[PDB]
RNA sequence: GGGCGGCCUUCGGGCUAGACGGUGGGAGAGGCUUCGGCUGGUCCACCCGUGACGCUC
């Protein structure tokens, strides 16, 4: 579920400025937030499988944004890859 | 890795129409499950955010 007391909390942390909600960093962060939030899920329910499909999709998406931000803005890439760790 | 890709530009750099994110909706014979839930995807809107971040073996 996550909720604002989570999804907004992350954004308010990775935002590049007071209203940022879609800046690659924010996009990656909250992307890494539900990736875990579901890695954990899959454990309790090892028979789900179907949900793993997205685990894979989310993971790919996260790596494609990161690669993008690694070309256009190296500095910011190391920054972001921290507070989360790649 | 490969192949093919938006607009403008005096090539320095701009920009949003794509994609993604935020928010708010919808449809559903998804899946797992102490049956109490946990969860994947999917389609819309806006005229919010990033700014081609894409599509393809
Ligand atoms: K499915
Ligand atoms: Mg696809
Ligand atoms: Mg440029
Ligand atoms: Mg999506
Ligand atoms: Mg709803
Ligand atoms: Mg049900
Ligand atoms: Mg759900
Ligand atoms: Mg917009
Ligand atoms: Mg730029
Ligand atoms: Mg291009
Ligand atoms: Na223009
Ligand atoms: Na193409």
């Amino acid at each position: 579920p996550i909720t604002k007391e989570e999804k907004q909390k992350v954004m308010q942390e990775f935002a590049r400025f007071p209203g940022d909600t879609g800046s690659t960093e924010v996009q990656v962060a909250l992307l890494t937030l539900r990736i875990n939030r579901l890695s954990e899920h899959l454990k309790v329910h090892k028979k789900d499988h179907h949900s793993h499909r997205g685990l894979l999709m989310m993971v790919g998406q996260r790596r494609r944004l990161l690669r993008y931000l690694q070309r256009e803005d190296p500095e910011r890439y190391r920054m972001l890859i921290e507070k989360l760790g790649i």
